[PDB]
């Protein structure tokens, strides 16, 4: 790495993985276009394999970045549109509350305070039509901004619905394949096995439990190397040659609503460049990121912009991850580690490491 790098690394990193005790990390920063790698600590604890630029992390919903774009791709194929009402793909659900509620809703957390998190209860697709049908809404349809999983999830299910694919083989075949991620998984597959690290919550070391509208919400696996190759491919996305995973790349940064100094996009969410850090930093804290909070409708949408701070946390019971990038400047970061510590104290590093780099 230029010298620059390693030494700004290092000096953020380090006080990070002792503050937090790491038990393990994978970061890649992403200069003039090309990545570089730095790992540290361990895989796997008790078996003492280190952390390598192939190891395995849960990304967590950092996986709403691709459902995202899967989301994007669709709308590119003339698939979907965001103004469709939920009820085109799911017309079972026919319980009130549900006129008026979008797919651009579902997608961007709008729908009106559908939950962080599915029950665990819910199970199966009986199950899940039941939880949606009798749950009753806290606001309007796109007038309020409440992060959840079971949003943006059920956005993912009925975005495949007119490809006539089951979700993971849509992401696969449609995402993955072509941006060559061959070490990106919803299911790790048994090659893979010895590579995909422990996550540790309270000293135990965990892996994510299955659960419905998984795959969909914070379901992936990645490496470093897959990961820095996905942030090339959202920094320039005129590189790729499918043009409608170019412009679904393109759609998922488009700016759909404002709330205060940030943006939503499809999974992605947004700030103008410069930023003011004290505000994505202490925006990132959940008092904040999980509160609900205005949408200025905007319309139309406000297309992508060069001019930004892209970025998205995520999180398992044992990982904790960050992706965030500036097109403008042709610099990204991922941070990827094996216990799931502050979303503040990974922003506020990789702010430190990127700032120095322009």
């Amino acid at each position: 790495a230029p010298q620059q790098i390693n030494d700004i690394v290092h000096r953020t990193i380090t006080p990070l993985i002792e503050q937090q005790k790491i038990p393990g990390m994978a970061v890649a920063v992403i200069y003039q276009g090309k990545p570089y790698y730095f790992t540290w600590g361990y895989a796997d604890i008790a078996k003492k394999q280190p952390v390598t630029q192939q190891t395995l992390f849960e990304l967590g919903s950092v996986s709403k970045t691709f459902t995202g774009v899967l989301g994007g791709d669709a709308i590119a194929r003339g698939e979907i549109k965001l103004s469709d009402p939920t009820t085109k793909y799911w017309p079972e659900l026919t319980a009130k509350q549900w006129n008026g509620i979008t797919l651009l809703h579902l997608a961007t957390y709008t729908a009106g305070g559908l939950p962080l998190q599915v029950p665990d209860e819910v199970k199966s697709s009986s199950d899940l039509l039941r939880f949606y049908q009798n749950w009753q809404p806290a606001w309007a349809p796109g007038t309020q901004r409440l992060y959840a999983g079971s949003s943006i999830g059920l956005f993912g299910a009925l975005a495949v619905k007119p490809s006539g694919l089951s979700f993971e083989q849509a992401m696969q075949t449609r995402v993955f394949q072509p941006l060559k991620l061959n070490h990106t998984w919803i299911n790790v597959p048994p090659a893979e096995e010895k590579n995909y690290a422990w996550g540790y919550r309270e000293g135990k070391a965990v892996h994510v439990s299955p659960g419905a509208l998984d795959a969909e919400a914070y379901g992936v696996k990645s490496t470093i190397e897959d990961m820095a190759r996905w942030v090339q491919s959202n920094l320039k996305p005129l590189d790729i040659n499918e043009k409608t995973l170019q412009q679904g790349i393109q759609l998922a940064q488009s700016r759909y609503w404002q709330t205060g100094d940030m943006y939503q996009g499809l999974g992605w969410e947004m700030l103008d460049w410069p930023v003011n850090p004290d505000s994505i930093i202490n925006g990132s804290d959940n008092k904040i990121a999980l509160a609900a909070r205005p949408v200025k409708a905007i319309t139309p949408p406000t297309p992508a912009v060069r001019a930004s701070w892209v970025h998205k946390t995520g999180a398992t019971g044992g990982f904790g991850s960050y992706v965030a990038f500036i097109p403008e400047k042709e610099l990204g970061i991922v941070m990827l580690a094996n216990k799931n510590y502050p979303n503040p104290a990974r922003v506020d590093a990789a702010w430190q490491i990127l700032n120095a780099l322009q």
